Order: C-alpha cells, then sequence, then structure tokens
C-alpha cells in the first residue's frame, strides 16, 4: 500500500489533473496511441484516426480522455478502497474491450509521461514516487481481477 503522506502527495499531483481534465486525457490517449499503435486498434471509434493531426482535432477524443480520468480520479480518491470501483472496470476491459493487463502498463506511463510534459520541474522526485506506487497498486488490482476471469 502507499502511505498517508504518499496519498496525499497523489490527491496533490492529481490536483493539476483536474484543473484541465480533457487536455490531460486527451494527451494521455494521444501518447498511448501514437507510441503504441496496436492499442488504437481496440478502439472501433478511434481506428479513424490515422494521424496525430486527426487524434487532437477529435472532440470525442478528448471526451473520452474526460470519461478515463475522471474514472481514475475516482479510483485515486479512494486511496485503496477501491473495490467496487475497480472490479467492474477490471472485468469490462478484460471481457468487453480485451484490453491486456500490458495497455495498461502502456497507459500507467504515458500518465507519467504526460504530467512532466504539462509541469516540466513541477512534478518532483516524491511526487513522481507517489503517483507511480497508486498507478501500480491500481494496474496490480486489475491484474488480480483478469487472473480471476483467466484473460491474457
Ligand atoms: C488500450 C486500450 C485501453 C486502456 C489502456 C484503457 C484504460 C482505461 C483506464 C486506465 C487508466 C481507465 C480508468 C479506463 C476507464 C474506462 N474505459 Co478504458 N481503456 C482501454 C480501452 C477501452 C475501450 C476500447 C473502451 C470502449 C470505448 C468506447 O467505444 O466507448 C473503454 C471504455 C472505458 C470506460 C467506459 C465504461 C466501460 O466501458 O467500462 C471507462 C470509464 N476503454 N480505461
Amino acid at each position: 500500500g502507499l502511505s498517508d503522506g504518499e496519498w496525499q502527495q497523489v490527491l496533490n499531483v492529481w490536483g493539476k489533473v483536474e484543473a484541465d481534465i480533457a487536455g490531460h486525457g486527451q494527451e494521455v490517449l494521444i501518447r498511448l496511441f501514437t507510441g503504441h499503435p496496436e492499442t488504437l486498434e481496440k478502439f472501433d471509434k478511434f481506428k479513424h484516426l490515422k494521424t496525430e493531426a486527426e487524434m487532437k482535432a477529435s472532440e470525442d477524443l478528448k471526451k473520452h480522455g474526460t470519461v478515463v480520468l475522471t474514472a481514475l480520479g475516482g479510483i485515486l480518491k479512494k486511496k485503496g478502497h477501491h473495490e467496487a470501483e475497480l472490479k467492474p472496470l477490471a472485468q469490462s476491459h478484460a471481457t468487453k474491450h480485451k484490453i491486456p493487463i500490458k495497455y495498461l502498463e502502456f497507459i500507467s506511463d504515458a500518465i507519467i509521461h504526460v504530467l512532466h510534459s504539462k509541469h516540466p520541474g513541477d512534478f518532483g522526485a516524491d511526487a513522481q514516487g507517489a503517483m507511480t506506487k497508486a498507478l501500480e497498486l491500481f494496474r496490480n488490482d486489475i491484474a488480480a481481477k483478469y487472473k480471476e476471469l483467466g484473460f491474457q
């Protein structure tokens, strides 16, 4: 688990995301799609996006970024007491969307990257550590659900 100090860092960082949820959301998704094009193929509604200019100009991609980060923010604010919130997410992503756990690693790394990119010099070593732990926790709790399902 994360310490009290660590959770506070996590939710302090998250303050940055909340000031522009859609912008953070869109950049996370573009980072994931451009770095890992296989991920784009899991989204029938975004596989028409051939170029980053197209991604950037997509209002629906931004809308989805908002849905994504809002769901993640909800989970983070539970400070690890997220079973009710995380279970349905785990299950829709395995069973419906067929998302390998690797893709959840990719988006975790994309969040850390976007935070440095939007907030250079304002995402300290301690904040990065805390946020990384929170994201691993999220990822690991999802992985336990995936194992239950025998997915991947
Ligand atoms: C590589 C693709 C992948 C990743 C890493 C990912 C990672 C994450 C993630 C990690 C931070 C969070 C909090 C969410 C949260 C959500 N995702 Co995804 N999702 C992904 C692919 C999808 C797909 C595909 C859908 C359906 C999109 C649609 O057509 O509306 C989706 C839908 C959702 C929805 C709508 C409800 C539902 O269908 O469950 C939420 C909320 N999610 N997702």
